[PDB]
C-alpha cells in the first residue's frame, strides 16, 4: 500500500476527503516548489496546507501497456479510483480518497500537452464522467511577468498573447522588465510565496465537450492517417475572446488544450527531425548556420567545436545538450563523397571524418577547429534580407530566425536523413546544373524557355530536366520504371582471381557495406578475405575468390539485365528512395510528391522576399534623403538666420518648428533592424528629434557640405535605380536575383576547384 | 583469424615481414588519418604505403583480466606474439609477421600516457625482449607549429619546452601564428601530407633501462602505498638535454615516457576530483569561477545556466561536456542547509535543489537562471591580485587561474565529497568564528595571541580552537573520542504514539534516510508509516509506532551512553569523519592530518600574495609617476622650447633625446596585465615611444596641466603609503589582509542576513 514520492494528506480518505485535492507534480523540480508552498506556515494562514493537500510525483510515465503503467497506478491507488465502474452519480464520487486530482507542471512544450495531455487522455479513456465533472484540474501559475522600476507588484499574464496586447499599447517598453516563466522552477522565492497566496486563482478545472472526444482519439491511440490533417495545418493560438472566456470561470476545455498544447509538442518533436523546405535544415541546424554568422562576422578566425558550440548555446539559446551540437555542427562542416551536406556552412580544419565509416570517424571536438565559410555564406545567404525574415524568440529573446530564404534551393542541393526511426525523409542531391537552368529560366526574361517555364508552373509540365548530382560519384545512375539506381564499379582480374572493387553506391559507406558482405553466408562462400586498401575519399576494396568461384557465380546470380551478376554477387547497386517531407514555414508537415514541386513552392517565397527587400530599401533611402536635406538645409540656415544659443531641448524645438525642420528619428534611420515598412513608417517620423544641434562644428564648413550634397546625390541615384527595379517586367528584383545567383555559382566553383576550402 | 579494424599488409607474413610495421592507432580518427597518409600515391613516391606498413585500431583496451582483453587479443594474433618464449635472439624475432609495432597516439593527456602507457606496460610484462631490442615504437607528430606571413614552411616544435626556448628569443611574437596540435585529429590535409614526406623522420623508438622497471611495476599493476610518493611531488618536464637527446637518436626511454606523459595522465584524473587546498575547488569549478567573474563583470545581468555553461565552454576552455559542466555550475549556487557550498559563488534564481534529495532535484538549466554574487565574490577573491596568479593555458590561451589564494581559506569553511569511488575526500566545514580568530591573531600585530600563535605555529600547539560549523543545523555537535557526531532533534507524544524527527544530522538527506530506516527490517517492525511534511529547508518527519511498541524499543537499543534509544532506534547521528586530501600548487597530493595544517600552509600563500601585490603596485606606481612628471615637464617645455613642425618619427625622437625624455612604454604603463616585476621593468624602459606628442591640443593648457600636477600629487601620496605597508611590522600589507577580512565578513553577514541574495 506504498507509492513513491506520494505525501499523504492528513485528511484523505477520512470524512473531509471530498475537501482535499492531489497536486500531482511533473517531476522532483515541481515537488519541491509544491513543498514550499504548502508549508509556508503562519506567513500564509488562508493559503493550502498539508491539511486537504497531498503531493504525487508524475516522473517517468513515459490498452494493455496503459494498464502496466507503474506511475499511473500509484495515482490509481491514491485517489482509490476502480475501474469498470463510472462516476455518473455524485455518491460514487465520493468514495474516491481526494476531491480533485490538480496538474502542477511546466509551462513549455515538453509540460502541458505531453504530461497532461496524456493524463487527460487516461482520464478520458476509463473515466470520461470524471473530467465532465471537474475531477481533473490543472495549476495554471503565470507565464510571463512584467518588472518595473519602483514597484514591487509586477503584471502578469497567462498566456503570450495576452503580454503582447498589453505592450502594444504600452508606448515605450523601455522601463520595464519581462521574464519568462517557462518551467516550475524558474520561479523565485517571493514569486513562489505570492503564487500561493492567490492559490485559489490559480486553480482551473477541465471540461469535456464533443470535440474533445474526437481529438483524444486522434492525437492519442492513434498513430495512421489520421494525425495527418491535424499536423498539416499548424499550431493556432487561443483568441483574446477564448482566453477571457477560460479566465472568467477559470474552465479550460479539453479540446483548446489539445488544439494548442498538444499539438504544439507533437509539431516540435517533428520540426527536430523534419526540416523546412526552404532551406532544408532543422530548427537546431537554423542555430548553428544563425551563430556561424554572427560568431565569425567581428573576424573569420578558427575556433574549436566545442568552443564554437559554447557560443551557440549561449547567443543562438540552445538547451538540447552539446553532444547533439557537436555532433550537429561536425556533420555541418564533413565535405567527403557521399556526405550529408554537399555545400557546407562551415570550412573543415583537421579531420571531420570521412566516407568509410559514413562521417563517423569525426575528430574529438576538442581537437578539431571549425571556420565559416564566408564566400559561400554570405551569398547563399544575403545578410541584407536577413532582416526580412521572421524570427524565432526564446523567452522574449531573439534567437535564429523561422526560416531562411537562399538563393538556390537548399532543400533540393543537399543530402538529407533522418536517423530516428520516425517520420521517414530522404532526399538524393540534383545536379546544380539542372537546377541553375531552372532557376535562371523563371527569373530571366530573355531565357527562351521563360515563358514556357511559367506556362508549366501552373499545369506541373516540368519541362526542364532534374537530374540526381553526380559529382563526387565516379559510377552510374541509370533510371529504370520510376526510380533511379546508383551502380558500383568493379574490377576483374583473371589471371589474379581478385575482383577489385573500385566505386561503391552513392552513400554506401566502405565499413557498413563490407559488414553487409560479411554477413551474408551465400556470399561468402566464394570469398575467402576482404581486404580494404581504400584511400581517403576513393574506393579500392580487393575481394579475394576461391580458385574455381568466379565461375560458379554467374549461375547463380542470373545474370539480371537491370543487374550485372557481380553487381548482384556484390551488392554495388541501391535505389535511390525519396521520402520528401518537410515542414511549413508557418507551421505544419507537407507532403511532396515530386522534387519540382519543392523548387515550384520555394520560388514564390524568394520572389516575394526581393520584392521586400527593394520595397523596404526604398523606404530606408526616402527617410535618409530627408535627413540628409534637412541637415544640409540647416546648414544653409545656420545661425546666420536662427542661432542654437538657447542650449534648451524645448526652447530649440519650437523656434525651428516654423520653419518646417522634421522631427525624424535619429538611431533608426541611420540603423535600420528588423523593422517592417509599415513599422518604420511610424516610428521614423513621430520619433526624437535631437538628430540637428548633435553635430560637431567642422561639419558646417563648406567642404564638410559638399560631401553631404555628393552623399545625398548619391542616395538619389540609387533611389531612382530601386525604383527601376521594383518595375521589371518578370517581378521587382529580377535583375538582382540573376546576379545572385551568379555570386553563388562562383563561390561553389570555387569551393569545389578546392576541397571547400577556399584558402 | 579475423580482428576488427585490422588491415593486412601486403608484404606482412611474407619474406619481406622484418621490413613491415604494423601502426597501432589509438581510435577512428587517428586510423582515418594513417589511411590518408598510406595512401598519397604517386604524390608522396618515398613515402610509406600499405606495402610493407599495416593498420590495426586500439579503440576500447580499457594478470588473468590482461589477457582476457580483445583488443590485446587481436595485436597478439596479428603480430604471430607466442607466450612462454622470450625473444632474446635475432632468429626468433624473425617468425614474427611484422618487424615492429608503432603506436599513432594523440599526444594529449588522454593520449601517450595512458593508451600508450598501457601498452608499453603489456609489452614489458610479457616480452620486455622486445622493449629492449626495439620492436615498440612511437610516432612523434609534431605539437607544435608556429606559422609567419609570407612563408608556407612553418616551424615545428615537438615539446613545449622547445617552443617556449625559440619564443623566448623571438622578440617580437605578433607577426607569428602559433597552432597546438594535442590531437592527431588537429592536422590539417597539408599538413598530414608533410608529416608523412618525412614519416621516417617521426618514427621514435622505445628504450628499457634499469629505472623504467620499477616504474613500470610502481605506475601499472600497483594500486597502493608505492604508488604515493610517485603522486606526492609532481610531474618534472623533460630538461634541454634530455629533450636534445631524444631527438639526436630518435630513442625515447621507457623511464622518461613514464615520469611526464603517464604521471600527468595520473595526476589529471585526480585533479578532476581532488581540490586544491588553497581554495577547495577543482579545475572544473575554478573555469565557473573565472568565467562568472568574466561574464558578469560587464554587466550583473540574470543569465540562463545553459547560457553560462557556454560561456564557460567558449571562454575558459571547458571540454568535458554541459552534463558536468551543468551540474557543477548548479552545485555552485545551491544554498540550502547541508548543501556543499556554505558560500556560494552564484546567487541562486528559481528552484536550485532542497536538501531532501541533497540538491538532486534542481531545476533544468533552461528554466534555471543564475547570478554572481558580486558582493562576497569580489572581496573574497578581490581583483588586484587576480593578475599575480599562475594562469592555466590551454593551447597558448589564458584559462583559468592555476590557484586561487583568496582572503580566508576555503578548503576548510566549505563541505567537500567526492562522488567518485577513488582517492576518498571530506571536509566538514568548520565555523566562522573559529577562523576568522586564528587568521585575525596570525594578521593582527596587537592581537594578544600574536605572539602566541606565531610560536605555534612551528611547533603545531594549536592554541586557538577549530570547530565544525553549526550554522543552519538545529542540533547537537558533540566529540567523543577523537571524533565529532552530530545528533538530530526529536519529539516523542506518548498519546499519540508518534514520533516527530525535527532534525536530521549535518548531511544527510531527508528522502534517503527514510530510504534507509524503511529498509531497516529490524526498525520496520515496530513502524507501520513514515510520513514526510518537513518544508522547505526545515525536517519534520512523522514516525507512526505499533500501539504498544514504544516501550520495546527501550529494551532493544540498551540505551547507550553516547547514542539515545530513539537516537540509535531512528539513526539520528553520524560521524564527521574527514579524508583531508588536497592536491599542491604546484603539483602533487599532499596529505593533512589535521585542519589546522591546511589553514597553516595557506597562511605563507596569501602572506606572499599581499607582498606581491604592493611590491608590482610600488613599480608601477613608479612608472607612471614617471611618464606623467614627463608629461608635464613637456607642456613646460613646449613648442617654446622645442616644436613639433618635425611631424615624422624618426625625426621628432632624437630633438628631445638630448633633452633627456626617456622612451617609456605606453599602453602597458597605463594598462598594467599578468606581468611581473621584473618583466616590467625590461618591458616599459625598453620599449616604444609614442606617449608624447600622441596627446590632443587641449590637454597642453594651464587648466588641463593643473589636473596632471594633481594626478602626480595623488600617486606621490599613493606611492608614500605603499612603501608604509610594506616595512609592516609582522609582515607587507597586514593592515590591507585586516581590512579585506573585515569586508568579507560583512559580505558574508549581508548573505547570511539574506538567503544569500543580497537583494
Amino acid at each position: 500500500v506504498d507509492v513513491d514520492k506520494y505525501t499523504r494528506a492528513r485528511n484523505a480518505g477520512g470524512k473531509r476527503a471530498q475537501d482535499c485535492m492531489l497536486l500531482a507534480a511533473e517531476g522532483d523540480s515541481a515537488l519541491s516548489l509544491l513543498r514550499t508552498g504548502l508549508t509556508l506556515g503562519k506567513s500564509n494562514p488562508s493559503g493550502p496546507s498539508f491539511d486537504f493537500c497531498g503531493m504525487i510525483s508524475l516522473g517517468g510515465v513515459i490498452n494493455e501497456q496503459l494498464t502496466n503503467n507503474k506511475v499511473l497506478q500509484g495515482i490509481v491507488q491514491v485517489l482509490g479510483l476502480d475501474f469498470n465502474c463510472h462516476y455518473k452519480t455524485q455518491e460514487e464520487r465520493a468514495k474516491l480518497r481526494y476531491g480533485c486530482i490538480v496538474a502542477c507542471v511546466d509551462q513549455d512544450l515538453d509540460g502541458c500537452g505531453k504530461i497532461l495531455g496524456l493524463l487527460l487522455a487516461y482520464f478520458h479513456l476509463f473515466w470520461p464522467q470524471l473530467i465532465i465533472h471537474g475531477f481533473v484540474k490543472r495549476l495554471l501559475t503565470p507565464l510571463i511577468r512584467v518588472y518595473e522600476k519602483g514597484k514591487t507588484m509586477p503584471v502578469e499574464f497567462y498566456y503570450e498573447q495576452e503580454f503582447d496586447a498589453w505592450a502594444k499599447k504600452q508606448t515605450s517598453l523601455v522601463n520595464h522588465t519581462v521574464k519568462y516563466y517557462k518551467g516550475l522552477a524558474a520561479h523565485d522565492t517571493h514569486e513562489v510565496k505570492s503564487m500561493f497566496k492567490h492559490f485559489d486563482n490559480m486553480v482551473y478545472t477541465f471540461t469535456l465537450d464533443d470535440s474533445a472526444k474526437e481529438l483524444f482519439h486522434i492525437y492519442f491511440g492513434g498513430e495512421s492517417e489520421l494525425r495527418k490533417r491535424e499536423l498539416c495545418t499548424g499550431v493556432v493560438p487561443l483568441t483574446e475572446t477564448q482566453t477571457q472566456s477560460i479566465h472568467s470561470v477559470r474552465r479550460i476545455p479539453c479540446s483548446l488544450h489539445l488544439q494548442v498544447d498538444t499539438k504544439a509538442y507533437k509539431l516540435d518533436a517533428i520540426e527536430r527531425q523534419i526540416p523546412n523546405f526552404l532551406d532544408g535544415m532543422t530548427r537546431a541546424r537554423r542555430k548553428i548556420l544563425a551563430g556561424g554568422v554572427k560568431c565569425f562576422a567581428s573576424n573569420n578566425r578558427e575556433r574549436k567545436v566545442f568552443q564554437f558550440g559554447g557560443y551557440v548555446a549561449d547567443h543562438m539559446f540552445y538547451h538540447h545538450g552539446d553532444m547533439s551540437l557537436n555532433t550537429s555542427i561536425i556533420k555541418a562542416a564533413q565535405y567527403y563523397p557521399g556526405s550529408s551536406h554537399l555545400y557546407p556552412v562551415f570550412i573543415g580544419i583537421g579531420s571531420f571524418g570521412s566516407r568509410h565509416l559514413g562521417g563517423k570517424d569525426a575528430g574529438s571536438p576538442r581537437y578539431i577547429s571549425v571556420q565559416l565559410a564566408s564566400e559561400f555564406i554570405k551569398t547563399m545567404f544575403p545578410a541584407e534580407d536577413s532582416w526580412l525574415l521572421p524570427y524565432v524568440f526564446e523567452d522574449g529573446q531573439r534567437a535564429e530566425p523561422e526560416y531562411y530564404v537562399p538563393v538556390l534551393p537548399l532543400a533540393i542541393m543537399e543530402y538529407g536523413a533522418n536517423p530516428s526511426e520516425g517520420w521517414k525523409y530522404t532526399t538524393w542531391a540534383r545536379q546544380l546544373e539542372d537546377i541553375l537552368a531552372l532557376v535562371r529560366a523563371y527569373v530571366d526574361k530573355d531565357n527562351p524557355k521563360h515563358e514556357l517555364l511559367h506556362y508549366a508552373i501552373k499545369h506541373k509540365i516540368t519541362i526542364l530536366p532534374l537530374r540526381p548530382s553526380n559529382y563526387n560519384f565516379k559510377g552510374h545512375l541509370k533510371r529504370f520504371g520510376q526510380y533511379y539506381y546508383s551502380y558500383g564499379t568493379y574490377d576483374i582480374s583473371e589471371q589474379r582471381n581478385i575482383i577489385t572493387i573500385t566505386e561503391l553506391p552513392l552513400r554506401v559507406p566502405t565499413v557498413a557495406y563490407i559488414e553487409s558482405i560479411k554477413k551474408s553466408s551465400n556470399r561468402m562462400t566464394f570469398i575467402e578475405e576482404i581486404i580494404d586498401y581504400s584511400s581517403s575519399e576513393t574506393i579500392e576494396i580487393l575481394v579475394k575468390l576461391k580458385p574455381n568461384s568466379l565461375n560458379r557465380i554467374v549461375e547463380e546470380f542470373k545474370e539480371t539485365e537491370e543487374q550485372d551478376s557481380i553487381e548482384n554477387f556484390l551488392r554495388l547497386r541501391n535505389c535511390l528512395h525519396s521520402h520528401l517531407n518537410f515542414v511549413k514555414p508557418k507551421g505544419g508537415i507537407i507532403e511532396f510528391n515530386s522534387y519540382y514541386e519543392i523548387l515550384y513552392a520555394w520560388l514564390p517565397y524568394r520572389r516575394e522576399l526581393y520584392q521586400k527587400r527593394l520595397m523596404r530599401e526604398h523606404a530606408v533611402l526616402k527617410l535618409r534623403i530627408i535627413m540628409e536635406t534637412a541637415i544640409v538645409r540647416y546648414i544653409n540656415e545656420s545661425a546666420e538666420l536662427n542661432l542654437s544659443h538657447y542650449e534648451d531641448e524645448k526652447e530649440a524645438s519650437r523656434i525651428l518648428s516654423e520653419h518646417g525642420f522634421p522631427p525624424l528619428n535619429h538611431t533608426l534611420i541611420i540603423s535600420p533592424e528588423f523593422a517592417s515598412i509599415e513599422e518604420l513608417n511610424q516610428k521614423a517620423l513621430q520619433g526624437c528629434y535631437t538628430y540637428i544641434l548633435s553635430l560637431q562644428a567642422r561639419e558646417l564648413l563648406i567642404a564638410a557640405k559638399t560631401r553631404r550634397v555628393e552623399k545625398i546625390k548619391k542616395m538619389q541615384a540609387r533611389l531612382d535605380k530601386v525604383e527601376q527595379l521594383l518595375q521589371e517586367s518578370p517581378f521587382p528584383g529580377a535583375s538582382v536575383w540573376l546576379e545572385e545567383i551568379d555570386a553563388v555559382e562562383k563561390a561553389i566553383i570555387k569551393g569545389r576547384n578546392t576541397q571547400w576550402k577556399f584558402h
